[PDB]
């Protein structure tokens, strides 16, 4: 199987494979945002790497953070998302979001 | 531009936008297969998402893989194709190929 | 058939072929708008491209967005509609709405 070139991940989760990695560290404004349903993805719900690269999922999370978070909270959330996805073995830019969502996050961070 | 709602892609490629995402991870038997010409598509040659959904292109790539790869190489190739196309923002089933091509790949995978 | 030159789409949908591409990305104010009935169209309900170009459907969707959404929400909804329709293989302007509806969306965005 192609997934053994990546670091192993727990095959269960409390929320989901992305959220579980950062839930306790993210700014409080972003906590509701990472509880996004994984049901519209092809990802096992525990699969961090997959949930880092499916834009219908990351974009929803990103849209929510851009709406709910401002300033350094946006910046810190993105650093944590990138970090978790990078450690899961995802390629640069690690947390894979739509360009429109990135622009919205940029704006929220500079508000 | 209408496509900024998708994750960004490099506007150049060594081979093409599809090949470039997976060339170093795919089995050797498929390396030449992904070098399929994009000239028969409406796709910019660097456009992964577009090259994931145009059936004369995806169909050609699949027929080639069904010929050049066997067993687990086929399954692994397909997983990589799907993963790249999904990350580019394509809808389910992500790497979109004709049913006949799907069937040939099924068979090549059982060898 | 003449439609096999286009990007294939799933011949099932949760809501419809248009809504399904963008439902999770659109502003919440527009969610109800994309659940518009497809009954006044000749489109299979799963057919993204068709639902991007039949103006009584696109017009109903647009009018509802123009009614329920303001500011960046309108702009963001429209980017998603245009983007999804372009990727489905529709011709420019991709999300093809009546002229009156474009104007209504224009006003709602400011
Ligand atoms: C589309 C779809 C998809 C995608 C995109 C993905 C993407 C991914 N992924 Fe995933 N996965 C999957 C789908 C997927 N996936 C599945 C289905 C599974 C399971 C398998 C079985 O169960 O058999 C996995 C699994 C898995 C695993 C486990 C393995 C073992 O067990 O050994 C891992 C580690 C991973 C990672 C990952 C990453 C890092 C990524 C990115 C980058 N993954
Ligand atoms: C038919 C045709 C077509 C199709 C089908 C498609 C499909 C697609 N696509 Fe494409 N694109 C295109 C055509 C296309 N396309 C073009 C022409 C372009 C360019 C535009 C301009 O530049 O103007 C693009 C572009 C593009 C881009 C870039 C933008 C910027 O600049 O940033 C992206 C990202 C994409 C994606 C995509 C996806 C994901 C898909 C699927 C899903 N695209
Ligand atoms: C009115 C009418 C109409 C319109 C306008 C349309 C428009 C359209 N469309 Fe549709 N379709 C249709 C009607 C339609 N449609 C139908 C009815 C069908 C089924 C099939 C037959 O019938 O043949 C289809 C089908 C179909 C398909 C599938 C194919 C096969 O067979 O596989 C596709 C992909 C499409 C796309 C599309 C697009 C992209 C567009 C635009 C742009 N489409
Ligand atoms: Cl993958």
């Amino acid at each position: 199987n192609p997934y053994t070139i990546y670091p192993p991940v727990p095959k269960t989760a409390s929320i989901n494979g992305f959220a579980d990695r950062i839930y306790d560290q993210i700014p409080k404004c972003a906590q509701e945002c990472v509880k996004q349903s994984t049901s519209s993805t092809p990802c096992p719900y525990w699969d961090t790497g997959c949930l880092c690269v499916i834009p219908n999922f990351t974009g929803a999370v990103g849209n929510c953070v851009a709406s709910k978070c401002r300033g350094a909270d946006v910046t810190n959330f993105r650093k944590l998302a990138v970090g978790a996805c990078a450690a899961a073995g995802v390629w640069d830019p690690y947390w894979i979001i739509p360009a429109s969502v990135s622009s919205a996050l940029d704006a929220a961070a500079t508000a």
